[PDB]
């Protein structure tokens, strides 16, 4: 009577879905395309709406680990291309630390996890669903696809007409260990900062902004350069460029003497080159026979100014687990549809807020788990 779940894509969404489905008594098999945990990523934020899910894991020990691994920022100093301008309930953390924490916990639960598994084929019958991996068919009661913004699962389940759309902005970024910076005289302004506390710096130019911060109490450095680029050809999170590209962008900046060493000391002189993307609302996240669902960035990428990508990935994973538990093995199709309907409007409202900012308590104060328990039978009846 145990529900068998396949999860594709072990980012934040897939790892939360794996942990939560396992906690709800389902049998999880999870698949990740990379050959090992890659430890790649930018700082993102985790808010209280996600923290309510996380703190229930292992009596708060995962929350504690995330808190220890955060960027312990006191203030944000905002400068312009020459000089100072401004000084200013979620916490900032490097994505690589968060997914590593999530993964080590997930694997410690005994969950069947398989790397080196690039999934493109999805299938379903009235009674089962599954995928093809390494030429072989893997079957289960349902499939949760959390393979990210460049989702191949979305192609299979929803179609390939709706695609992530460029915004016109692109980002160069990297992160590395502080020891790579210490000793460079052009960086003492950042490396000799108050200890036990992380700093965040915004440098605001004409259609160019540079972010520079530290994480884990000065153990890590990160930097990013957002600029307008209509013809950037980046198609993935691991597209690289020479750090020269970002230094060129600020070449006439007065603060260049401060910023150039941060970019130049990036290991191997390579940064990531990313588009800032949006995507239309999908008509449905759910397969024709209601046994497969896309969640996370695969379903609802958010503009980075919302800071909700990781949060809503976590809310997605917690919700679908409850929906499967409440529906049961015999009504898996109902649970999948209920999970979609529970989440569809909320994520859409967040996406629209991002566009409105591009030119609130209703997000942070929401408890997705209690919501799903409260609303399931109502929404099941509508389905
Ligand atoms: C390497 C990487 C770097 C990122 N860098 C940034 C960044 O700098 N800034 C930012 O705002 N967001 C970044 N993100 C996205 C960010 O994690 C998300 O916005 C959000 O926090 C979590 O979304 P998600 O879990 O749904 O998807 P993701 O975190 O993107 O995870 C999706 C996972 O699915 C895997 N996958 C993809 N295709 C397949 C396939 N065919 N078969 C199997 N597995 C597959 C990927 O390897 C990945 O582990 C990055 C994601 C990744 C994977």
């Amino acid at each position: 009577q145990q529900i068998n779940v396949i999860i594709v894509g072990l980012g934040i969404a897939g790892l939360t879905a794996a942990i939560e489905c396992h906690r709800k008594g389902h049998k999880v098999i999870a698949f990740e395309k990379t050959p090992k945990m890659m430890h790649i990523g930018d700082i993102f934020s985790i808010g209280p709406n996600a923290e309510s899910v996380i703190r229930q894991w292992k009596d708060g020990a995962i929350s504690r680990a995330l808190n220890e691994a955060r960027c312990a920022i006191d203030e944000i100093k905002v400068f312009d291309e020459t000089g100072k301008l401004q000084n200013v309930e979620g916490y900032v953390i490097n994505r690589a630390e968060a997914v590593d924490i999530f993964f080590e916990y997930a694997q410690s639960l005994g969950i069947d996890i398989r790397f080196n598994s690039n999934v493109t084929e999805y299938w379903e019958t009235p009674h089962n669903a599954g995928i093809i991996v390494d030429g072989l068919k893997i079957e289960a009661d349902c499939v949760i696809a959390t393979d990210g913004i460049h989702s191949k699962a979305r192609n299979a389940i929803c179609g390939a007409v709706v695609q992530p759309k460029k915004t016109g902005s692109a980002i160069y970024r990297s992160g590395y260990a502080m020891e790579e910076l210490r000793g460079h005289s052009g960086a003492v302004w950042l490396t000799e900062g108050k200890e036990d506390v992380d700093q965040l710096y915004h440098f605001i130019g004409k259609d160019i902004t540079v972010l520079v911060g530290t994480g884990r109490r000065g153990k890590d450095v990160y930097w990013g350069c957002m600029h307008k680029s209509l013809h950037d050809v980046s198609e993935s999170w691991i597209q690289v460029s020479d750090v020269r590209r970002a230094i060129e962008l600020i070449s006439d900046w007065n603060v260049r003497d401060r910023l150039e060493p941060i970019m130049a000391c990036t290991p191997q002189g390579k940064c990531f080159d990313h588009l800032v993307m949006t995507m239309d609302q999908l008509p449905s996240w759910v397969s024709p026979k209601h046994r497969m669902i896309v969640l996370g960035d695969a379903a609802h990428p958010f503009l980075p100014n919302t800071g909700q990508g990781a949060n809503q990935a976590i809310e997605d994973g917690a919700t679908v687990a409850i929906c499967l538990e409440l529906a049961g093995k015999n009504q898996v199709t109902k649970g999948v549809q209920v999970a979609e309907r529970l989440r569809y409007q909320r994520v859409a409202k967040i996406q629209e807020l991002g566009h409105r900012m591009l030119k609130p308590a209703w997000i942070y104060s929401h408890d997705c788990q209690q919501y799903a328990y409260n609303e399931f039978q109502t929404v099941a009846q509508l389905v």
